[PDB]
């Protein structure tokens, strides 16, 4: 069949899994991130309080380590992180190829996400042009090395939450989905991003840049677009910190439509609302958030990926969509 | 009368206010923090993305600047921040005295709190032994310079939320409170901290170290203590991110008792629960959080300070409590 990796759930984002580095197979907990293109791991030299309880990579204990040592210093407001490049075996299931990754020397910030969960680093699965160092993506490298037949991968997330998810490499596994598998052309080879027309209420946006992101637990929508949606949709702002809140059985809330020239992709209130209560419960949390990334940009996260099984095809520069089984 | 400063509300913590540095009176938004003992401000040399939209301090533009230049580098997992000491005029209302503060050269992390709100830095109002540099507290310096009669200050927070609060320096303003003003001995001259016996349900902790902290929007309780409290109190854990949730009219939840050898300080469910709904609302958010600071340590934040007007007396090493008016 095809190679798997169980996706474990953490802060309501379902895309953490295990991969292994080195000839001695050091394990690491990773965020598999379709919206970035490098793999990051804590080095043994990392003297940051944050690295202290994570897994480290020791180049001196793997026979297949190749020195690189190009420095890197990624810095946002959120935190700073710096280290060096190394080449070694990177392994998922039966799949192994020398890959260049970043040994993290110093990491500050990204709290509390980082130190509190048990993720060690992130494993990007985006496009070459989005990487530091301009490095062919792992799956693409797997293909070049005649280890898999197609540079393709899929993410399955269970319609019924509680369960585990799967990242599959090198083929489409028929068991995960129902009906036909629709493809859409990428508008850029950066992130996995596609042109769609998006209608919410009577509020709509044509030729929107919509991005598939596993690291997101939520549905993203431009600020202007979100305000129109909520205004006269009987959704209520309240909080200490955002939300927002509505009735679970609210027959006012619309279906979310993402239309391509072939197929329309829909999200029912049932799939973008979250139960707040255990005693009750008529009361629900709206999984749609106002976020401005880039002129006209929507993010599809877990809520969407939990309905739709998604196929990421490096060979054809397309994204596949199907209704998820189980 | 006595010198004021309006407390502005930000992320449901009500203790942001304005003070001025230099002879040219450069304004800054400050977190007035009773649990720390330095004043921090963004320098003009700060090249961090985070400083970009804050107010800066320019020593070259104030006639009363005195060079110091002792370096500082405070570093947690949360973020890193580094700068140098300067002496200049620090002004709140009619009150002005040369004070040593920290010009921040570099600041990474503390996201998203910092860059998203409009606070520039923090103005500590704790005890000497808690500072970097071992520097007499601002109000204590104000006294030494014969600018105020007692090194004392008070924090008033409106019972009814929406309104503004006040930090008052050098006297007790009778209008803010009702009834008698009770004093408690500090157990240490570090933070404003006091020995009390704390009873929640039948769950209780004797000779607890309880800390007054304005920067906290919440009531803090040791983990073991919190678990006992919630177990069989019909409070429910649910979330993406904590909470917890209960009925607003829940006649099970106990009164919170903080007893000293003279006076018992109480918190009713009404004062430690927060409405989640606007349509409805029977449904409430519990403002008490499990946090382990130090063996037997409780934090009293806004929910408590909104009932009790609090006096901070440097001269007598005491904390005053009274039922807040208005
Ligand atoms: C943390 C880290 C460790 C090792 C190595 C790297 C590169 C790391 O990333 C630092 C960084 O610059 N991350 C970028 C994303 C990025 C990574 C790599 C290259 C380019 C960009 C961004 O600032 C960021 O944190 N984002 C962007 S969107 C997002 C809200 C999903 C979030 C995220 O990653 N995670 C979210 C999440 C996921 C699960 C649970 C909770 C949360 C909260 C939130 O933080
Ligand atoms: C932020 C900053 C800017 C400039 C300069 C300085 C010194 C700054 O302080 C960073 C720091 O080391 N803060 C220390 C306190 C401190 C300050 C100075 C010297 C020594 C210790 C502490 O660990 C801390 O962040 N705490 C203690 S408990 C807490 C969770 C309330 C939190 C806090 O402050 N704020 C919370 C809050 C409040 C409102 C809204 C959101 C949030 C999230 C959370 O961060």
């Amino acid at each position: 069949e095809f190679d798997n990796v169980e996706l474990k759930d953490l802060a309501n984002v379902l895309s953490f899994g295990e991969a292994k580095l080195g000839d001695n197979g050091q394990k690491f907990n990773f965020l598999f991130h379709t919206a970035s293109s490098n793999v990051w791991v804590p080095s043994i030299k990392c003297t940051s309080e944050s690295c202290e309880s994570k897994n480290h990579y020791d180049s001196s204990k793997s026979k297949t380590y190749e020195k690189d040592d190009t420095p890197v210093k990624l810095t946002s407001k959120a935190g700073t992180i710096s280290g060096i490049f190394s080449k070694d075996l990177v392994t998922i299931g039966k799949l192994s190829v020398p890959y260049k990754f970043i040994e993290m020397t110093e990491i500050v910030g990204f709290e509390p996400f980082y130190s509190e969960s048990d993720v060690d680093g992130v494993f990007g699965l985006g496009w070459k042009d989005l990487s530091i160092g301009s490095i062919d993506p792992y799956i693409v490298e797997l293909k070049t090395q005649n280890k898999i037949e197609q540079a393709v991968y899929s993410i399955y997330l269970p319609p019924e939450n509680k369960n585990k998810g799967y990242l599959t490499i090198g083929g489409i596994e028929e068991r995960f989905f129902d009906g036909p598998l629709n493809y859409e052309k990428l508008n850029h080879d950066l992130m996995w991003q596609v042109d769609l027309d998006v209608h919410f209420g009577n509020v709509s946006s044509k030729k929107a840049n919509v991005i598939l992101d596993s690291a997101t637990s939520v549905i993203t929508v431009p600020t202007e677009f979100f305000n129109q949606f909520v205004e006269s949709a009987s959704v209520f702002k309240v909080p200490f910190l955002s939300l927002y809140v509505t009735t679970c059985g609210n027959t006012k809330l619309p279906t979310l439509e993402y239309r391509s020239p072939n197929k329309v992709y829909t999200l029912e209130p049932k799939q973008y609302l979250e139960p707040l209560e255990n005693i009750f419960s008529a009361l629900c949390m709206l999984n749609i958030v106002p976020i401005d990334l880039e002129k006209n940009t929507f993010v599809l996260g877990d809520p969407f990926m939990r309905k739709y099984f998604t196929v990421y095809d490096y060979d054809n520069h397309t994204v596949g969509f199907a209704l998820a089984k189980n």
